[PDB]
């Protein structure tokens, strides 16, 4: 019996985590729950068996050489995982993260014009955010989609790794997995600039390079999707300018102010799961604000009008 | 003669740590004091002997490339241990601080829902403090246990080293060490936010970053455990930001003054002894006091916030005199009276 | 059936662009949109053939070190392309931007005298900005190319790299591409100050460096032209300030507001009944307007050129050419 | 057909500059226009060759290293030039830019007394500033004249290249050409400290720790001679101060207002052509004015200034009705009227 | 006639150093005085030679390598030095030092009850500061070894390098010597606040860090001692506070007046008639001096000690105490 | 005809600086004024010739790698010479600077009790400053001399290089030259502190660990020497802290307001050639001072009963 059997077992029981510890039997996270399978627990050795047995030399370089590690593994079939592997008290451990494999339709989701109009702007930046876990992706996704059915643009990706795949149809879609297409998102970003993208989608932003670049790409003329872990707009703009060192805030502030186009920041509730969405858009006064973001929650709580909405606003709903 | 039957022998005694000290008998603190065992003198290479025994070929080379290291080490009948290995001008030097066991409860301890309430919040941060001998940890360990036993989570606890070690039960427990089962707070952390974790226990404040991670944590949706050495919920919060350069105390301010969903202070007093709480809950008014730098208008906040079970440490004393008494209670008030 | 027949196919087509990705037949972008052309998909092997086959060891090197690559190949008797080879998820992919081959004119674009009128300045600061997609270096060349065929001058371009190649008409034109005729825009600009030139092209200005010295070169008396992706005058005066670091801005504002010769945002609108047109806002140096920068009031800017009348709000010159086709591209809609 | 005997051509044309350029014949510029010699086209070949035949080996590895250089290249009988070597589209470019030969005193060029009353002072800082074309040098080398004729000083000087080459008189003038004498004004500004100067030229700002350096010689107790570009006294302060981060601008601004003895800003009218001096010389009220930010009013401080000898340029101008005309003065006054 | 032949003598002679240079005969400070020995004075070669005769490869091969170089060297019956070689115009030269030998008394040093009071907190923090030549490292040895002698506690010390060695007596006392035991101040002190300490003695407090650490130490419920150069309360104070950025002395400054217990600043001075006494200022912590501290006020600090009288200003100390000699080390002369 | 004798002849010339430049005859500065010996000029030949004559491979190298050099050189009998050698347009640039050799007397300079009062101080420190030129070294060698004399302490001092030496009289004297007997000023400092130095003398102080560690003497307890090439009191200060980061002046500051004994700030002047000085002394009210150092001036103006002086006072006598 291995790891496949039961990542497969995983998907077909919807199950989002996949999580291995010694000690334990396999146990999955559903709907938020982490439960354990009806296996026989898994001994220190077994589960580093299962482990090995789908990890390559660098991989268990790493893992040995610094007792964690991550990686990405495919069950062909199935679906990709997200893989990180790490040591506790009773011995191996190694948790899997099941990849969203179709990018689902706009209605599918429920999703209005607010976000069409959103997805429709010639350029600046978008930046889909929410605690990992919310599902960002498909939001982005689905809006992705839509543009790659109506309009006959460059849609360039920059996924770490890649999430969903989509076919080009009107779209001319190029998708780059970091650190197999690319070597990281800042390499990446730079060639953009030059790959003639209309679109372009940046999953991870960890370093400021990724921000810096990005923004450029916002600022010399196109549309720009990224992704923060902040759950409100307001947030999500004091992240960006703050982690620039004082002496370049100015900058960044002053350019973010220009070409914010708008923010949406997401979350997962349990239906009687359903996302909610802050929804933030660019706006002659709201520039401005990009010191006084402060007062940007009554800025956005009167753009019902424009199709804005407080997450709260939108929870009660 | 082996560091086993010494240790057995240091617990059957009642012992809260063995010393081992190139150039003496070992000894043991008993109610505080520390005394000599009846055995001969440990020289310099038994006691280095004695350690290396124990310890595996990472602790061994952290010890030699460091000159100090620690490790937990486990008597499997009698009880875990907290060792740190270092050198000191007579030779080689080891103290082995006991792990308590056996867990208490909040029944057992007798803490109130107060307690549960607070770990019950789906994300955000909570720092249980207070000095050494305090008993932060067992309260934590209380807290931990609670959710372990109702919810169906995963705790992920980043330990230097283990203090409990939990038996999973609808939570799936992973306990890392580090030293051994990790590099660091900082590495753990990062991993820890891939590693699909519900709550996560911070050991230590270990540094400026594990303090910047462990907040970004509470930020992206975990519920967030850490510690201080702090004994008010006012200097917890200062002591928090104030370690930060000047340049960036804002950006944490602000995230804190988000993310911070209560703050706990204990300290232990001779009832046995008993442990007194100070209680501070987040709260829509508080996190602007935190925002904003009015942290000093911390404390009336408190003192009115009762109905969320909030409390301040005097507050709390004064309440054990139903056990505790006045004589001492005086010697931990915030204002003696 | 080779890349060439390609690349000529595509320049038959006005393409800007020619796209190559593993999985799709090869497209072209014209007119702004990407479209396949009626041709079989190309697999990835064929296209990687199709791109090794035009690369030489190093750019193969590159391509395989870095997993991307770029360089520039030309097609004899059709143009020359800048060329981005890089791998995606169905595997080869590589883009291929057509260069202007021709220094094109400014009756050809339909330009009038305003342009001239600016490009005159004896020195001072010009500003052609506009987001990629609204070829202002048309224009730019256009009027230095103006300038090359009326003045005994020295232009000397400094491109990263180098857009249109002018002949040495009325004018010695030296241009120099960054990273293989001169190390960085910093490098080059501060040799210019001392190469004897009239009038400098620098050709973008995204950085402090950059900035700093083309306002140097526009503050010791020459006609320095720079560009943005702006767009608008108000905008354009703003992201330059903007960037600088606070303790440094009022320098900046003040050099500024002293050699702003003009500033130009384009942009480009589909013209009814097919192709596209450019609409130009206008801003032109003016002691008034100058006040308005080395003060902080760039906010009464808009009026002030709404008055200004060679002048032109860029709302205003659409008005001047599809309706609602428009509208949509105003500060103002209706 | 070799360098020289163009070089010699553009003299006898009374060319200002001579324009080599991989692809067309030589061209020179005279009264302003740049125009083709009768001869051929310029290969790239050849006028690598041009250029090589009259490097050194430095000079040939910047060039090569750095695809630009710069030096100064004599032509015996004829006159000195100013040599920049640089690659553009159609392959090589050199542009020589032919250096004064004969010198022009104060009385030849008119200057009066205040000049050398600033070229008396015995430390400090004076910056001669002015557009490109201005005439800044001139003025320096009559002043630097002026001094190497009266003092038994050491003038040091530290150009890139160097600009008019001074006879030692009553002075040791020692010039260093940076790229051939000398790394780099750094560099050589630090040895200068400690080369027994009076005197010392520096070039052009070349950096900010130019700046800081030059500003330590002025400190210390040196005559030192700067040069910008600004157009204007207060510009001048400004554009030193302000290329500084702020973090440091105090002690730069503090320093400046210590040291500044005097700033002249000049340029050139159509008479030929003739000189207008904006003059500001050191001055309690305005030292002030420096340390403390108001250099605003700074202008109204010069106009009273008169008896010191400073004066507006626009109050120079004015006077140049005596050659000069309105018409042109209109054209470069601060403020037309 | 050898290096311990002299090392010996001084010793004898009760001086704190010997000094070796080439060109003089040997010296020793005694009572602080240098004087030269009445011997030949030393060439270069003899010195040379007299050092490397005690040096081994090591310290001979950093002596070359880095002209200068520190050890430690025993003379068996009489006691270990502090040796620091280094050259000198004339030749080498090399400064001996001798340590401590004996952990010596309270009584023979004459210290009362206000001590013993001060060694006995359970907790917090206790500085002994003076500058180097005033022994405070003798009241401090005096100190511990009294709590040594009285309580079943675990003195825990870190010193660079370790001063004078105790015994364990009623205590287990552990000295780690920086460098040679643990790495810095900072590794060991984090070590150990989980090495059970109950005493924890940290050599100087030089820096922010050891700063930083030595206080958590004492607010996590420890006694420790540090010490300083500082010849005041008041300075001392200041100085800790003072060496913080801006931004964060809050934090130190709330911090220490919450764990201080106690300040005492010492000084030597001409015991008339031959030798030389200790002059120790006293501070202690009190509800009073505390807010002081917490807020600014510590200028009000002086008055405070000389109402707290078993407090003292080191003037009144002095008083207490030939004349014009003191007089000579007041605050206010007279 | 060799440098040695040209040597030999500045001095006997009381010339304080010998001056090579091809194209031109050997010149001395003499009471400040810089002129021709008789002696036909020099070509570059030469003065290269002469320059070499006394450098080793070391030195050649550099002055051939960085086209200047620098490097001490003596006359055994005669002077000990700071030497500078640079190119310039015509030629080889060598400067002579000739060292004071003798350590003169205190009366012999006409100094008062006021500068024994200073150099008397127990710790702390002592800053004497001047426009480099103005003998600097004198005042402090007559002060240090005073010492020696009075003293049975142990005089360190720290030369870049050594410039006058002592005789060990009541004092241990020990002069280290940088670059033979110490490798730096941060070297040699650190192990001063275990040296068991009552007074430290640190010539030169180029980098920041050389204040920052005579600092650290200063506070420790020793009394230290050091000079700038500031012309005052209030700009010494200034110059000490504002060469510190930001993040780091306070503790600067703060040090300094502690130890600082007193600034001499000297410079000469041509006798109808004799020093003034400005002098500032340590005391309460200027240790805070020590940020409103600006109102310094009046402080010292109103300092005469202590023996303070501002520069402009003591020039009017
Ligand atoms: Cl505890
Ligand atoms: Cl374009
Ligand atoms: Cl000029
Ligand atoms: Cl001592």
């Amino acid at each position: 019996m291995d790891i496949t059997e039961l990542l497969a077992f995983s998907a077909k029981q919807g199950a989002s985590d996949l999580h291995l510890s010694a000690g334990l039997p396999p146990m999955i996270r559903v709907d938020g729950d982490v439960r354990r399978i009806n296996l026989p627990p898994l001994e220190h050795k077994q589960v580093h068996a299962l482990i090995y047995d789908i990890m390559n030399d660098k991989q268990r370089k790493d893992f040995e050489e610094f007792l964690e590690t991550d990686f990405s593994f495919e069950v062909p079939g199935v679906a990709r995982f997200r893989v990180n592997a790490f040591n506790q008290n009773r011995g191996a451990g190694a948790v899997f993260r099941t990849i969203p494999s179709k990018v689902l339709t706009m209605e599918e989701l429920g999703m209005g014009e607010v976000f069409k109009r959103v997805s429709d702007v010639p350029r600046g930046l978008v930046l889909v955010t929410g605690p990992t876990g919310s599902g960002k992706s498909t939001t982005l996704a689905a809006m992705l989609d839509y543009l790659n059915n109506t309009k006959y643009h460059h849609i360039l990706t920059i996924e770490d790794p890649i999430e969903f795949v989509h076919e080009s149809k009107k779209c001319l879609v190029n998708q780059r997995e970091v650190h197999r297409d690319t070597l990281g998102f800042s390499e990446a970003l730079r060639s953009a600039l030059r790959e003639d993208p209309d679109i372009i989608l940046v999953g991870e932003m960890r370093d400021l390079e990724t921000i810096r670049l990005a923004l450029t790409a916002a600022e010399t003329g196109h549309l720009v999707f990224g992704t923060l872990h902040t759950t409100s707009a307001a947030k999500t703009i004091d992240r960006v300018v703050d982690v620039f060192p004082a002496e370049e805030k100015a900058m960044v502030r002053s350019m973010l102010s220009e070409s914010l186009q708008s923010v949406i920041s997401q979350t997962l509730i349990k239906k009687i799961r359903v996302a909610a969405h802050e929804i933030m858009i660019g706006t002659p006064a709201i520039r401005n604000l990009i010191d006084k973001v402060a007062q940007m929650y009554s800025a956005i709580q009167t753009g019902g009008s424009l199709g804005m909405q407080t997450l709260d606003m939108c929870l009660k709903g």
